[PDB]
Order: C-alpha cells, then sequence, then structure tokens
C-alpha cells in the first residue's frame, strides 16, 4: 500500500552520497517536496533497504522523519518528508548556528527527547543518536532520523545496546547543542575516550551552559545504565526548563 | 626590557639571505638555541626593520613565532624561537613533503588557523600570510611568522580589495589563508599555475577562482571558495576556520579514504 509508481518521483537536487546509495530533494506527484534515498545495486542486499523501510512503516511520530512512499523492486527508492534545513550538525556549525541561544537549543533538545520518548514507548533502540542524524526543518523543527564518542561504554565494549545506551548518546547530543556542534571530548582520540570514561571522566560544563543542564548530561552519563533517566523524564525536564529549573535565566554572548 | 647586548648572541649558521637582511641560527647567552634576523645597514631604514619587532612584543601565542629579544643599535638584530624544520613551503615541496596526506595537511591548516584566530582576536592584520611565512618545528608544529608588514587595523595571495585599494583587514588575511590551503593540497605549487600577476588580477575580478585540486575533497575546496568571496564581510572568520579544520575528519569528511597524493 506504500508502493508508488516510478514516474511519480522526480529527483532534482543531490544532497548526499554513499556506498549504500544517495539522497536527493525531489517532488512526488509534481506537488510534494520530498527527500528520496536510493540504493546502489550490488553494494547491498535489497533486504537491508527493505528492513529499514519496513521499520519506518511501523513508526509514526511528529518528531520522527515520516516515510511517505517506497519503490520496493530494485532500483529501490525510499521517499520521506522534506526537512528544509538539513542535518542538525550542519545547522549548528553554520551561519544559523551563531544566533541560537539557550532557549532555542533547549527547545530543540525537548523535541528530540519527545521523539526518543516515543521510540522508548515502542520498545525500540536507535543505536546512533547524535546531531548528524537529527534533521531540522522550518521554525526550528527537529526530527529523529536514521562513533565511540557518542556510544555508552556498555554498548561499545559489550554490545549491550538499549534505550539507556541511547540516553547516554542524548547526553552527548546535549553537548553538541551547547557548543554549536563541536566534536565531543576535544583533542581526545577514540581510544583515549574509551579509557577515560571507564575511569569516570565526564565532559565538563560547557562555557555559558547552566550547571543544571550539565547536571542532566551527567545523569545521562551514569556508569550504571539503569541509573540513567528516561526520555519521558528528559522531555518533561527540558520542556519545563525555563520555569522549573533556570527561572532566572539571562541571555549571554553565545548561549 | 627586550633589549640585549650583542655578546650574549652567537651567530653560527647562515640560513637565508635577502635584500632587507638575513636570517641566521645561533645561541643566546650560552644555552638557548635561537633564530637571529639581520639587517644590512642602508638597505632599509632601522625604524622599518624594528617595526616587525615592535609588533611581535605585543603578540604572544603558541602558534606564532615567539620574539625573545632585540638589538636596536645598528646593525639591528631580531631574536626569536628557532624552528628546526624551516619554511612550510620548502617542507611541502621537499623530500619530507611527499608522504604528507590530507589528515596531516589539515592539522597544519588547523594550527595556522589557531594562530590567525589569535591575530584576529587581537585586532591585528598580518598582510603576508602564505606557506613561505609559516615555520615548521618538531612534531609538525606550524607557527605563523614574518609580521614585518603586520599592524593594528604578491597579488596571487592578496585579496583584490587589498591589492587594489589598500583595504587590508583580517578578512583579506582570510583570503590569503584560502590560497594557503591550495599550497597545502598541491605540495606547495605556485597558485594560478601559468598565470602572470596581471591576468590573475583580471581573472579574479571577473569571478575566476582556482578549482578543486586533484584528490582534495570538495568540502575543503568549498572552504577555499568561502575564503575567496568577493565581499570581504562574507568571508568566514579564523575562529570558524579553526573549528572547522580541527573537527574536519569527524563532522565534515567522516568517509575520508586515503589516496595516492592526499
Ligand atoms: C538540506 O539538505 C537536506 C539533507 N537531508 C538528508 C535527509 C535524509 C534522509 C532519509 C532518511 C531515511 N531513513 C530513515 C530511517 O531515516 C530514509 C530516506 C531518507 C531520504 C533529508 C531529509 N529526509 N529531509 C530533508 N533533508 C534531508
Ligand atoms: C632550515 O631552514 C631554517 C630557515 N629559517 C628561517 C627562519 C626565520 C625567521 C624569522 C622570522 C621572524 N618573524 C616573525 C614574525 O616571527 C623574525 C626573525 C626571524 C629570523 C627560521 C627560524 N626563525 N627558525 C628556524 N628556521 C628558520
Amino acid at each position: 500500500a506504500w508502493e508508488i509508481p516510478r514516474e511519480s518521483l522526480r529527483l532534482e537536487v543531490k544532497l548526499g552520497q554513499g556506498c549504500f546509495g544517495e539522497v536527493w530533494m525531489g517532488t512526488w506527484n509534481g506537488t510534494t517536496r520530498v527527500a528520496i534515498k536510493t540504493l546502489k545495486p550490488g553494494t547491498m542486499s535489497p533486504e537491508a533497504f527493505l528492513q529499514e523501510a519496513q521499520v519506518m512503516k511501523k513508526l509514526r511520530h511528529e518528531k520522527l522523519v515520516q516515510l511517505y512512499a517506497v519503490v520496493s523492486e530494485e532500483p529501490i527508492y525510499i521517499v520521506t518528508e522534506y526537512m528544509s534545513k538539513g542535518s542538525l550538525l550542519d545547522f549548528l556549525k553554520g551561519e544559523m548556528g551563531k544566533y541560537l541561544r539557550l532557549p532555542q537549543l533547549v527547545d530543540m533538545a525537548a523535541q528530540i527527547a519527545s521523539g526518543m520518548a516515543y521510540v522508548e514507548r515502542m520498545n525500540y533502540v536507535h543505536r546512533d543518536l547524535r546531531a548528524a542524524n537529527i534533521l531540522v526543518g522550518e521554525n526550528l523543527v527537529c526530527k529523529v532520523a536514521d562513533p565511540i564518542k557518542w556510544t555508552a561504554p556498555e554498548a561499545a565494549l559489550y554490545g549491550r545496546f538499549t534505550i539507556k545506551s541511547d540516553v547516554w548518546s542524548f547526553g552527548i547530543l546535549l553537548t553538541e547543542l551547547t557548543t554549536k556542534g563541536r566534536v565531543p571530548y576535544p583533542g581526545m582520540v577514540n581510544r583515549e575516550v574509551l579509557d577515560q570514561v571507564e575511569r569516570g571522566y565526564r565532559m565538563p560544563c560547557p562555557p555559558e551552559c547552566p550547571e543544571s543542564l550539565h547536571d542532566l548530561m551527567c545523569q545521562c552519563w551514569r556508569k550504571d545504565p539503569e541509573e540513567r533517566p528516561t526520555f519521558e523524564y528528559l522531555q518533561a525536564f527540558l520542556e519545563d526548563y525555563f520555569t522549573s529549573t533556570e527561572p532566572q535565566y539571562q541571555p549571554g554572548e553565545n548561549l
């Protein structure tokens, strides 16, 4: 029922490139602006593209990128909604990044937490939550889409991926938001990162970030995955943030 | 207090020679290895030769060649830290260069951008940023050098507005950085190959810009082109350039794969 005919799609602008395929901006039925992901025949089993899209047929939330349609026979195409502003990572590092302040950035974290809260309700796991996999639309809409610096130790070392390891990544994602997309653990290589976080090292409070928000990060980074808060809790905390937690907030130079 | 007596200096090796003066390697007191810049009396005014040192006294940063001392009486001398590997230009085109690949060359660019970010914060302009004025030290340390022309706020490296109207700003220095990125990715080839100065000027005024060097990611050539935006105020800052280059292999080109030359 998701199937659509090939002549209904029009690929216009190439946005990205990979060994598994490409991503384009396009039109569906001449009217609907859309994102279109393609599969490169031979580079991957169709079964793998089909698994992703089967999952996207089961999940539906305003903060998860919506699948609109598919072309299941090779060459495959996956059609979704169009997030005009691209990746959160690019957004934060680029010309728009410089005007974002703490209230905008905490609202972006609340949207992402709301989408992850939904994933949590549905008993799914993301495994790769980070700024590069968050998509930004008009009016600062952020939606979840699709790496040891973002990966909880129990996952990286022992392969124990859970919603709690996603919560760890969310904490790291909070640092990207408050540094304008700077790589976490700056000047540390992966192996140094691994050894340090095992020994208890945790990133410090970013400059101009209230300590209350860095406290939340550290909750997300509790060694014991079951001590980490839920996305339901994180969503509520960030939604209420400027009344319940930092009611005396004052804007500064960067946050 | 920057003044020192000559007897504390010991000039040993002639490293370079020029019309304004020379560059020598030496010893300061009896323990400190130093570089010593010389003036040939008459070839240039002492006040002008001293201007460089005047600027170097106010600037201090790990990615800028450090002034140690001066000899103001004729013949003047400028004493600075010694950079064991010489100029980035010579390095790039010489035998050590040929194994430099993109991760090393972007790290060099990141270091140079960190020093220029400092120049930017201090509201200085360099005016002569290019591979021949970056010095290489141990562990591939790169430091910005030669601030003769620098001051408080070569047309192949000079932004059009500076070359034409004398509008030298940190943004014209940013244009030069873009040119320097091409020197980094071609192993120090002269930019605009096969163009004389006048045609370079004519072309860049008409909107011509060097293309993406062989094996250079387009993302990095996009950065060069940002640096070369006609409107100097549309050129990025060194703060942005530094952050971008430091994070490059995770945030920008995470699928980088080594090739034959980059
Ligand atoms: C201004 O640059 C735009 C960059 N950019 C990249 C996008 C993407 C994507 C995508 C993700 C999936 N799969 C899952 C599980 O997420 C499937 C198909 C696609 C096309 C994308 C988009 N979607 N919308 C707007 N901009 C997008
Ligand atoms: C194997 O070839 C070595 C060549 N070579 C040339 C050098 C120089 C210089 C210099 C630069 C400044 N200007 C500023 C703003 O710093 C002032 C005075 C001097 C002498 C130099 C150096 N310094 N160290 C190591 N090698 C150097």
